[PDB]
């Protein structure tokens, strides 16, 4: 059904989701083909004030958002295929324009 | 990170989620280890009247809901591990007591 670029090779998927941010963020753990574990996350359109504890690596699969680190003077745009590291102990805003599907590894 | 009983063997995860039901439902397509093709769905607490043109197999992964077939005299609880064929062409309800993770195929 799905074209190769529309899917991510995997080994396993987690049964249980976790919902946060007033119902607007959900994720499940997954094991990718390389054996590594990520949180496969969906973030609905909206404006989110967040912070990290440990550093986060985010690989965006689909959607569009603006990332703004508290102390930065411009945003970073996130589109399909983008990646970026949220440093440890970072306050930031995500403004999601199109539902954001991403792998978060921490 | 995940014990065996927390996960389901896979081959691929769809990149792009589909959101519906006023933000209450999200699906991505997945391919399981046996090559079969399902909608991996999260349905947030609520009560929803659903239907399909074709029979679909539901396999509940996590959470709790009551299923009520169109016109039926009582409901049926579907817990983690429960699978059934949902007939086509009938307006069933799912009352989601705890966020429901499920596969839906066929
Ligand atoms: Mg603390
Ligand atoms: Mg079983």
């Amino acid at each position: 059904g799905m074209a190769p670029d529309q899917q991510v090779p995997a080994t396993a998927l987690g049964k249980s989701s976790r919902i946060s941010l007033d119902g607007r963020r959900s994720e499940r753990s997954v094991i990718l083909a390389d054996g590594s574990m990520h949180s496969l996350t969906l973030l609905h359109p909206g404006v989110y004030t967040l912070s990290s504890e440990v550093a986060e690596t985010i690989r965006v699969l689909s959607g569009m958002a603006y990332y703004h680190a508290e102390g930065a003077n411009d945003v970073q745009e996130l589109h399909a295929g983008d990646s970026m590291v949220i440093p440890a102990n970072q306050s930031y805003r995500l403004e999601v324009m199109e539902p954001l599907d991403y792998l978060l590894s921490s």
